[PDB]
């Protein structure tokens, strides 16, 4: 059977349900899996777990096929392009990838957006975040939901570091300190012994680390979630929101079609 019906959610108990996901951009993507075939796998795999919130990296499909077709499944979208994207080095790409956010039109209503170049100790890098506020339609709460892509590969620690305090000092003006609750989604590219996971464990906006409540003593993050890397987190403010429940990890049509595991979780408000 295919891998998007191997995983199960895991009870930890209308809640709100966040996909994270590095979709692995079709330029930069023995045999190999062709893009008719693997954005099919992806779209599927977003259908199965049908997620009210879906936070994307390295999309470079954004207008041919994402927004499109997730517009009709009445996805609202929005797409931010990193600067100077990798994907434009390679020969016949479809342009840029980027961040996008997308959201049920009608649970949610947009309150307001921020498209964010991170910099790192004032220098202007080639990541990017976008933030956006949102209203639930039907008890008028409000939270604010935000998607980033960090610096890839060893020897960029210190650059990960400055560029992740960035973000959290922009989501510290976006959400009036702590009046808005939040939620932050991304390919950190660091695993739980660098500094920027650090910094976002011990932030003031008080944090907290989604995935960690899978292992044992919920007191530590998963083995990987790449597909030996753990790199993609989802963080939720700690004294506003609870996670019921999580996508338990993984063990030609029944390929994965990204390198890394997307990352889903149930939260309500407390
Ligand atoms: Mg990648
Ligand atoms: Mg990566």
């Amino acid at each position: 059977r295919p891998p998007r019906f191997q995983r199960d959610f895991v009870d930890l108990r209308p809640p709100i349900r966040v996909m994270q996901w590095n979709i692995l951009a079709q330029a930069l993507g023995v045999e190999a899996l062709k893009w008719e075939e693997r954005k099919c796998l992806i779209l599927e795999e977003i259908l199965a777990y049908q997620p009210d919130i879906l936070c994307l990296q390295e999309v470079d499909h954004y207008f041919d096929t994402f927004q499109p077709l997730l517009s009709r499944l009445g996805y609202q979208g929005t797409f931010f392009p990193k600067p100077w994207s990798p994907c434009l080095d390679v020969e016949h790409n479809n342009g840029p990838d980027g961040c996008a956010l997308f959201f049920l039109q009608n649970r949610f209503k947009l309150v307001n957006s921020a498209n964010i170049r991170l910099t790192a100790m004032t220098l202007k890098t080639n990541q990017v975040a976008i933030a956006q506020t949102l209203e639930c339609k039907e008890s008028g709460r409000q939270f604010c939901i935000a998607v980033t892509h960090l610096k890839a590969r060893t020897g960029w620690e210190r650059f990960r570091s400055a560029q992740g305090c960035d973000l959290l000092q922009n989501l510290q003006n976006i959400t009036q300190g702590a009046k808005i609750p939040l939620i932050v989604c991304g390919d950190f590219n660091a695993e739980p012994t660098e500094e920027v996971y650090k910094h976002f464990a011990s932030s003031s906006l008080n944090l907290n680390s989604a995935y960690k409540l899978l292992s044992a003593d919920g007191q530590s993050e998963p083995p990987y979630t790449t597909w030996r890397h753990t790199l993609d987190y989802i963080w939720y403010s700690k004294h506003a929101l609870n996670v019921r429940s999580a996508l338990d990890l993984l063990t030609p049509s029944f390929n994965y079609p990204s390198d890394h595991l997307s990352l889903v979780c149930d939260f309500s408000f407390t």
